[PDB]
DNA sequence: CGGCCTACG
DNA sequence: CGTAG
DNA sequence: GCCG
């Protein structure tokens, strides 16, 4: 009664097993910091199964038969049910390795590999990093200078204001181009740590060269605190107005041709785990190769045309899930 | 045991 | 290496 | 870590 892939079941944003899923997610995150992507995936998948259940797990019996629950994830849940805490989870939470890797990887421009190297060198705090700016990229310098603002949640109210300013620049860059809110806010989140936008134009080909024109215009309006500069994804830090001041916010801008827009919308709406699971399902169960540009049949050597996300779910033999049910 | 999503900057 | 969902 |  519980399918094995997250793309085969609705997952709402709020659910009935929040504490259990959060614990499993700590173990997933810690596995990622050690480079164990397989263990990360299993703990993420097990967490997501609990998000999709219709009521709280109250007894270990209720895990029997659920996919992605083996000895380890079951023991975590058992300890939480019996004692309200899991010793392994709490040991990870208080560990210097976990806390420092979490802090470093949260920096824009720093991934697991950089964070791990800094950890092995003995670095532990952001001020440690600030004291040797020679070992930092321009991107990392920006991420470090803006880290405090970037750690503050972006509210839905902030999103609406940002969308209007992006639409103004996009309209001058290319009249008729459109801006669609994606990522977590499209799935119904009330907060986030960034804002994701997808830009297209109804006339195929007109979107070529668009993103540099949009970036130049936002830069000229004084709104860009940082960006990496032909391109189609821009990872920016924007100046967002606040009462009597402003704050830095991460904004991602993506361009797609309208022929690819359903695939880009699907990919950029997420969740991350939902999309990994959907691509895994496509390839392993249907023999089709999915990305944010299209869906390829490698036997016929043809690309599926899609005019909607609904088309893509139908192509893959899956019941449609609206964005609010993709919170795997 | 092999596999674990698949891109772009 | 970083980034994204 | 789990699935097939
Ligand atoms: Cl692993
Ligand atoms: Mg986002
Ligand atoms: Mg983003
Ligand atoms: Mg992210
Ligand atoms: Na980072």
């Amino acid at each position: 009664w519980m399918p094995a892939y997250a793309c085969q079941r609705p997952t709402p944003l709020t659910h009935h097993n929040t504490g259990l899923s959060e614990a499993l997610e700590i173990l997933a995150e810690a596995a990622g910091f050690e480079g164990s992507e397989g263990r990360l995936l299993t703990f993420c998948r097990a967490a997501s199964v609990l998000k999709a259940l219709p009521s709280p797990v109250t007894t270990l019996s209720q895990l029997q038969g659920l996919p992605h629950f083996g000895e380890h994830s079951s023991r975590v849940v058992q300890e939480l049910l019996e004692h309200g805490v899991c010793e392994e989870v709490e040991r990870v939470r208080r560990s210097e390795r976990y806390q420092t890797m979490k802090l470093f990887t949260q920096i824009f421009g720093v991934g697991v590999k950089t964070a791990d190297r800094w950890y092995r060198e003995g670095l532990r705090t952001l001020d440690d990093l600030r004291e040797q700016p020679q070992k930092l990229t321009q991107q990392q310098k920006a991420g470090l200078q803006h880290h405090q603002d970037l750690s503050t949640p972006v509210l839905r109210s902030d999103v609406d204001a940002l969308q209007q300013v992006v639409e103004e620049a996009v309209g001058q860059a290319l009249p008729g181009a459109t801006v669609t809110l994606t990522g977590g806010f499209r799935r119904g989140k009330l907060q986030g740590h960034d804002v994701d936008f997808l830009i297209t134009h109804p006339k195929e080909g007109q979107e070529a060269g668009l993103l540099p024109r949009v970036m130049c215009r936002l830069q000229d309006q004084g709104l860009i605190l940082y960006h990496q500069h032909a391109f189609e994804r821009s990872f920016c830090i924007f100046r967002l107005p606040q009462p009597g001041s402003w704050k830095a916010v991460r904004v991602d801008l993506v361009v797609a041709p309208v022929s690819q827009f359903p695939f880009a919308l699907l990919g950029w709406t997420g969740s991350k785990l939902f999309q990994r699971e959907l691509r895994r399902f496509s390839r392993k169960e249907k023999g089709l190769w999915l990305n944010s540009h299209g869906l390829f049949d490698p036997e016929q050597k043809t690309f599926f045309q899609a005019a909607s996300e609904e088309d893509i779910f139908r192509h893959l033999g899956l019941e449609y899930l609206p964005p609010e049910q993709r919170n795997a």
